[PDB]
């Protein structure tokens, strides 16, 4: 039933976030994602309505990418790394890439969620203000925002409850 797509630059932590939420596990070892594929999780909404969530991981590197999979999606998650300025500045282009290729019926209502990942990292290395993120998140149509750590299992549960809630609303 529920199709969710996760987009964002290489290295931001998409695959890690998916393993955290679906499998409650994490691994330090970078293994580059190639082509799109999904894992599944049975969910229960805040309402105690039940659903199977199909979570799609995608490649961040141009050369490992795929097009069709974007269609169907009931929610789109946009992920940047709080330690990498460029990843953040690319969020709107990931959003627009999705809308161009996704063939969704109402772009101004279609649910996106943004995640800022790697908050567990040392302050010295962190670059993207919460404030900036909240600005970008509003300017893109008041999209929900969540700061997360796949590594330390921080807030990934919260983030994905909204992603679930927003996706079920869009499906039917
Ligand atoms: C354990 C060694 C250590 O201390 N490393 C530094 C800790 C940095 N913290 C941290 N926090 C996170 O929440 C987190 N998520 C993911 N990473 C790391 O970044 C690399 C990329 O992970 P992927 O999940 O492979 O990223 P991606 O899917 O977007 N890449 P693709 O688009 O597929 O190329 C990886 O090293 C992961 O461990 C985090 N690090
Ligand atoms: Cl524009
Ligand atoms: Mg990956």
């Amino acid at each position: 039933i529920l199709k969710v797509i996760i987009l964002g630059d290489s290295g931001v932590g998409k695959t890690s976030l998916m393993h955290r939420y679906v499998n409650d596990k994490y691994s330090c070892q970078y293994k580059a994602t190639i082509g799109a594929d999904f894992l599944t999780k049975e969910v229960t909404v805040d309402g105690d309505k039940v659903a199977t969530m199909q979570v799609w991981d995608t490649a961040g590197q141009e050369r490992f990418q795929s097009v069709a999979f974007y269609r169907g999606a009931d929610c789109c998650v946009l992920v940047y790394d709080v330690t990498n300025a460029s990843s953040f500045e690319n969020i709107k282009s990931w959003r627009d890439e999705f809308l161009v290729h996704a063939n969704v019926n109402s772009p101004e209502t279609f649910p996106f969620v943004i995640l800022g990942n790697k908050i567990d990292a040392e302050e010295s290395k962190k670059i993207v203000s919460e404030k900036s993120a909240q600005e970008l998140a509003k300017s893109l149509g008041d999209i929900p925002l969540f700061l997360t750590s796949a590594k330390n299992a921080i807030n990934v549960d919260t983030a994905f409850e909204e992603i679930a809630r927003s996706a079920l609303q869009q499906n039917q």
